[PDB]
């Protein structure tokens, strides 16, 4: 259907975008709110209400940018604002060489049921935090399920 | 003042903000304005964004060796309509001939529409504007903020 045709090409330019910026290392925080409204946070970025593409993906995320630091929000099948403030978790179970990206994804995830992806800037490992958890060194197989499941 | 004379203004201050900051760093760039003109035969050439305008934005998507940057940035009214768009080539004699592709490319567009297309160079850093097939070189901030404020 229509609906699940454009899901499908919306995980596509996600992975492709991920995969770009895994193989560069180059950091990266994207958050898809769910059922629990991000209004909050979406407020706190710089306004997109674009389309998806896994190009403009890249091009936020590039270092030393206006647009690099902070999380993309996506919201509706739009990338609804970007260098967004996430909250930082406080959890002693995250993994102690990660760092505040991976600590806001956390957050957001301990307080919504947004599925985060992060990009690791130094190693380029692809992480997902979800329900308080952060699941580590995913595999471009094991994202996409992700993806799909969510 | 209306909410589309506000709006407008944002625009143009986005806009302005965008080409001092990629003039300052000799960022190349070409960002075309519609104006009565349609130009959707060009803005589907492009990658679609259909975003709301920022200077973060505008400054992000031509950053060297990204997947946006080459190509033209085509506005309508307030937003980004798409990025790495293709516009005709100019062959006016009036384009100095050490110019590139992107001056040749506003000339191009501004022969066929009314449009207001906006240059950075990457090799001097210089402004320049395209608009009824005239090109416009090494304008000043105030030059070119006038230019867009008149455009409106
Ligand atoms: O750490 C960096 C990672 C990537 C870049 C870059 C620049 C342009 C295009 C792609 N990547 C710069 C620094
Ligand atoms: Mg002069």
């Amino acid at each position: 259907t229509p609906v699940e045709e454009a899901q499908q090409k919306t995980i596509e330019a996600i992975t492709k975008a991920i995969n770009y910026m895994a193989k560069r290392r180059i950091g990266a925080l994207l958050t898809i709110e769910r059922d629990t409204g991000m209004g909050d946070y979406i407020e706190t970025g710089i306004p997109l209400n674009a389309k998806v593409s896994s190009e403009l993906l890249i091009n936020i995320f590039i270092p030393n940018t206006p647009l690099h630091d902070g999380a993309v929000i996506m919201k509706n099948n739009e990338i609804a604002a970007a260098a967004c403030y996430l909250p930082l978790s406080e959890s002693p179970f995250i993994s102690k060489e990660l760092g505040t990206r991976h600590r806001a994804a956390v957050g957001i995830s301990e307080v919504t049921d947004s599925l985060t992806i992060i990009v690791s800037e130094e190693t380029g490992g692809v992480s997902v935090a979800k329900n308080g958890d952060l699941h580590r060194e995913l595999t471009e197989e094991a994202l996409k399920e992700m993806l799909e499941a969510e």
